[PDB]
């Protein structure tokens, strides 16, 4: 069986979507009309360093991932057995699955980006060398119970998330731990996928109520639950995604467990492919 995997924030790169904007001119134009700027310009020239600001990053990745998908299936007229995507990427899996059309998904990710960009005074950090359980234990025992686990990416790669000052203290703590091989703050000023996104989540959930979804035709493994979406559960699972951990390791393991599974990353970069390899070994 095969799974298609869609990248999220962390995979954006200037030059992404290279060949595709010209090949899908109508879609790019539709995006530009909706967003108020040129998507080609954003991705290729990274004006004002906008590619790295979440309100731009999210729709940029969404659009590149869509065009990457449409191109892939234009050349190879195969549909995957499953799809998943990392945070932002989950919108691309839902699109591949037919839950919504292109512009619907673009509206949702534009709003998601906007709300998340309103977070300040937060930070996130990638922690390598420890299991999720060990990271959680370390947080609790060093007075850092206020920090959440935002991503569980592979068995020894976790991203933590919380108030700026708490993430600062955490650096010290983790650098003193022998098995930690890396502590690397990420380039955000919000504590994404944490309790500190409560407001954004509730605003997004309210926004969601205006939308109606179509049938999921390819199972989508949710970040929140590491299990397929249920047709009637799209609203709640998309809203929960904002303030809950991305259970990426468990999502991949769910897929591995079904037997002989291959994965292909659709979108820029090889980040998720790299994670597969660490999950398997």
């Amino acid at each position: 069986m095969i799974t298609y995997l869609f990248p999220g924030q962390g995979s954006q790169k200037q030059g992404m979507g290279s060949s595709l904007f010209d090949e899908f001119k109508d879609l790019t134009e539709q995006a530009d009309e909706t967003l108020g700027y040129s998507m080609k310009r954003l991705c290729l020239e990274n004006p004002y360093s906008n590619l790295h600001k979440t309100q731009f990053t999210q729709p940029a990745l969404y659009v590149v991932n869509v065009l990457s998908y449409l191109k892939k299936i234009q050349d190879n007229d195969i549909k995957p057995d499953y799809v998943a995507g990392h945070s932002l990427g989950e919108y691309n899996a839902l699109f591949a699955a037919g839950a919504f059309d292109f512009i619907t998904g673009l509206q949702l990710v534009r709003k998601r980006g906007e709300l998340m960009s309103m977070a300040t005074d937060g930070k996130m950090a990638a922690v390598m060398g420890l299991t999720a359980a060990q990271v959680s234990d370390a947080l609790q025992t060093h007075g850092l119970h206020t920090i959440d686990i935002a991503n569980m990416n592979s068995p020894h790669q976790v991203v933590i998330s919380g108030r700026k000052e708490d993430i600062e203290r955490a650096k010290s703590v983790f650098e003193g731990l022998k098995d930690v091989t890396m502590f690397h703050p990420l380039n955000v000023s919000g504590a994404f996928h944490s309790r500190y996104m409560s407001e954004a989540k509730q605003e997004f959930e309210k926004f969601l109520q205006s939308f109606h979804f179509s049938a999921i035709s390819i199972p989508v493994i949710s970040n929140v639950h590491a299990r397929p979406y249920e047709q009637d559960g799209i609203h709640s699972v998309l809203a929960d995604q904002i303030d809950h951990s991305v259970r990426w390791n468990d999502s991949i393991r769910y897929l591995l467990d079904k037997g002989r599974m291959e994965f292909e990353e659709v979108g820029p970069g090889h980040v998720l492919t790299g994670l597969i390899h660490r999950i398997k070994n």
